DNA sequence: ATAAAAGGAGAAGGG
DNA sequence: CCCTTCTCCTTTTAT
C-alpha cells in the first residue's frame, strides 16, 4: 500500500488537488494545505487506504505527527505547513 | 478579548 | 508497521 507521505507529494507532483494542497518553498520541500478545502484531500486518503470511517484532516495530522520521530514530514511553525526531508524528495 | 481552529499526544484498534 | 480511531488538553488564528 501507499504511505502517507507518498500520496501528498505525489499530489504535489501531480497538481490533481491544487486547490487543497500546495507548494510553499519547492526548493525546501515545505507545502500548506487549504483551510477550506483540506477535508476534501483528507477525504480522498481515507479512501485509497479502503479505511473504515471517512478520513478527517485531525486524524490525518495525527498520522503526519508520527513522522516527526522518523523524520519523513516535519511541522513547520506556519499555518498547516509541513516539510518534506531530503531523502524523501531525492 | 473571544470563539474557532489549528496543534498536540497517549492509548487502543485495524489493514 | 503504518497508520487509524478516540479522547482530552493546549496554542494559534480568525472573528
Amino acid at each position: 500500500k501507499i504511505r502517507l507521505y507518498q500520496f501528498l507529494l505525489d499530489l504535489l507532483r501531480s497538481g490533481d488537488m491544487k486547490d487543497s494542497i500546495w507548494w510553499v518553498d519547492k526548493d525546501k520541500g515545505t507545502f500548506q494545505f487549504s483551510s477550506k478545502h483540506k477535508e476534501a484531500l483528507a477525504h480522498r486518503w481515507g479512501i485509497q487506504k479502503g479505511n473504515r470511517k471517512k478520513m478527517t484532516y485531525q486524524k490525518m495530522a495525527r498520522a503526519l505527527r508520527n513522522y516527526g520521530k522518523t523524520g519523513e514530514v516535519k511541522k513547520v511553525k506556519k499555518k498547516l505547513t509541513y516539510q518534506f526531508s531530503g531523502e524523501v524528495l531525492g
